[PDB]
């Protein structure tokens, strides 16, 4: 038995959203053991509240926990981009229970633009001993999550053997992905260079790299 | 690192079993009977599914069970279905507040496991004259698509700079990710070599890079 939770919220930078979970007599309205958890998808949930309103170490003092009858409210002011995650709560009830919330997505609004840096390496010493020549085209620091990528033998695009990951969000908030074209040490000898062409929101950005003088 | 640790992953193919470990300290998890297991499907709400060591909730099928050996925990799962796939969390009272586990990935497997491939790079000139030297670690064709990477500076563990993306899945079917260490020149021109360390399947492969004079 689910503990109810809006499935949305948002709020603008530095706005407050007040996001609440509502039980019964028998669990949030029952004790004062109510948690919430906030989570980026593919990371473990963080524990930001316990006991209705007790902050771990660590949890900013902008997360404010409450309970009246049987809601209980996470409020979190001051809204940073850090804050844009799932926000679940939890409540002990009688006989060993635990219920949980099914979770309120809050959106942190209007988030800045920014572009990718890209960082272009040829292949490393390693991998062409072992007879491998791998290039990577780190995509970083991009906002909003969607890039396109297209590589060039010289001028002339490269049709096979690119991969590009599905960008994911990362500790700064702003997106990661890396495009990697695996070549055969002759194929990279062969070419005067590659270039990694990163389209983001219209713009291009592109890198070149050659063989090794050294 | 959480308070419990937990293996990062577990799989097991449908029907095999597995155990998942919950290791802590004498204070907590090895003072008392109080470890839970909680399970999490990505984009739901966690469930307990054991209290106490080894109590079942209500609808929790025996196929699931929880027990203890001084400091560590450790829950089974017999005969894998396809809804058990799910990240695993434990938790345990300490000397009385709740100490938790990282969580463990357990996938039920759905094409043949397949280990990493692992490419590290040292700054490419470019941004080396940029004044960078992020190096990056790609991590490709590996299944199931659960990774851990740690990085080291010398012999000595490096947190800070490091970011990792998330595992998708390529055209191959096969998943890939890249780690990447973004290190000032002084940082990487003073240290005998950095490495990058990738867990997959309960086992680790290790890069290294050093500085060159020429790049």
């Amino acid at each position: 038995s689910a503990l109810t939770q809006p499935p949305s919220a948002s709020g603008s930078p530095g706005q407050s959203v007040t996001i609440s979970c509502t039980g019964t007599s028998s669990d949030v309205g029952g004790s004062d053991s109510v948690s919430w958890y906030q989570q980026h998808p593919g990371k473990a949930p963080k524990l930001i509240i316990y006991e209705v309103s007790q902050r771990p170490s660590g949890v900013p003092n902008r997360f404010s926990g409450s309970k009246s009858g049987n809601t209980a409210s996470l409020t979190v002011s001051g809204l940073q981009a850090e804050d844009d995650a799932d926000y679940y709560c939890s409540s002990y009830g009688g006989d060993n229970n635990l219920f949980f919330g099914g979770g309120t997505k809050v959106t942190v609004l209007g988030q800045p633009k920014a572009a990718p840096s890209v960082t272009l390496f040829p292949p490393s010493s390693e991998e062409l001993q072992a007879n491998k020549a791998t290039l990577v085209c780190l995509i970083s620091d991009f906002y909003p999550g969607a890039v396109t990528v297209a590589w060039k033998a010289d001028s002339s695009p490269v049709k096979a053997g690119v991969e590009t990951t599905t960008p994911s969000k990362q500790s700064n908030n702003k997106y990661a992905a890396s495009s990697y074209l695996s070549l055969t040490p002759e194929q990279w000898k062969s070419h005067r260079s590659y270039s990694c062409q990163v389209t983001h929101e219209g713009s291009t950005v592109e890198k070149t790299v050659a063989p090794t003088e050294c």
